């Protein structure tokens, strides 16, 4: 009977996959229809949203392409009395500030991304490797808020931990994808030629995979290499392969959680008017890597299958 729409920026990433499978069990649960849409741009963000007024669905659950088009998205919403849920990335106004008013539910982006600085020097110093002849390549996309808070987080702990800041490389990416951030590191790597060793910061996966290949592309072989992605979900291809790559591991989160949470309280709004929390942080997190990733998945409900 109810509809509900659950729109995410980037359908090609498990992570989104994901929160479309949960968004489902919580519309067998709760007894609505879940309407999955892709909206990779701003245009079809806002088409997407008039197409939800056709199908009569009262309310969404969105992972916006561009924090920026929050105003927008609030006033179609508003105009067609829907509903409006943000999952992962936070709305801002045209000042860049967070719309702090529409509901979000996301991942502990500091928190994390202090966890992955931790893990990467952790490992680094398993290896033995000099830090004289080590650099960290933060990739960046800092006109995404989360993305930003786990990148900045990362560092911080690398600095904290002993790191020299000196030899932390920082360089933005284009597209939060591995074409987008294998351009961006390969930048960076002629840059200097000096480097024996990379630690690789990224806010997602992909992110850091783009980085991995990039290494790979200038003759570095994987031990001299450490990238922990964050998603975990979307790292199973990389840590499936025979051989060990630059990509250590991954720092899995709760897409589960991200997916039927943020429908469950869409439903409760527009079927009780139950008023959801403003802010829902989502602490969950896991070190999966070549050893570990099947059993953690599979005990995660997300299962190698
Ligand atoms: O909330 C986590 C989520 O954050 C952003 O939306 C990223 O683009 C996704 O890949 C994922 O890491």
């Amino acid at each position: 009977n109810l509809k509900l729409g659950f729109l995410v920026k980037q359908p090609e990433e498990p992570w989104f996959q994901t929160e479309w499978k949960f968004a489902d069990k919580a519309g067998k649960d709760l007894g609505f229809e879940v309407i999955k849409i892709a909206v990779p741009d701003g245009e079809k963000t806002l088409n997407a949203i008039d197409s939800l007024a056709a199908s009569g669905a009262k309310g969404f659950v969105i992972c916006t392409p561009d924090p920026k088009l929050g105003s927008a998205i609030v006033a179609k919403a508003r105009g067609y009395d829907m509903k409006v849920i943000a999952v992962d990335d936070q709305f801002v106004n045209a000042k860049g500030k967070p719309m702090d008013t529409v509901p979000l539910v996301m991942l502990a982006a500091t928190k994390i991304g202090e966890r992955q600085g931790q893990e990467l020097y952790k490992e680094m110093q398993k290896r033995g490797w000099d830090v004289k002849e080590s650099a960290v390549m933060a990739i960046t996309a800092n006109e995404l808020d989360t993305a930003r808070r786990r990148t900045t987080g990362s560092m911080d702990a690398l600095k904290a931990a002993g790191f020299p800041e000196k030899q932390i490389y920082q360089v933005p990416t284009k597209s939060n994808d591995i074409p987008g951030a294998f351009d961006a590191a390969n930048s960076m790597l002629v840059q200097h030629p000096e480097v024996k060793h990379w630690l690789i910061v990224g806010m997602n996966d992909s992110t850091v995979l783009g980085g991995v290949r990039a290494t790979e592309g200038q003759g570095f072989k994987a031990a001299d290499i450490i990238g922990i992605g964050i998603n975990g979900v979307d790292a199973v291809s990389e840590l499936s392969k025979a051989q060990a790559t630059g990509f250590y591991g991954s720092l899995l989160p709760s897409p589960d959680v991200h997916g039927y949470k943020s429908s469950e309280m869409l439903y409760n709004w527009v079927a009780k008017d139950v008023e959801p929390p403003k802010f829902t942080e989502v602490t969950d997190v896991v070190l999966i890597t070549r050893d570990n990733f099947k059993e953690e998945l599979e005990k995660k409900g997300l299962g190698g299958k």
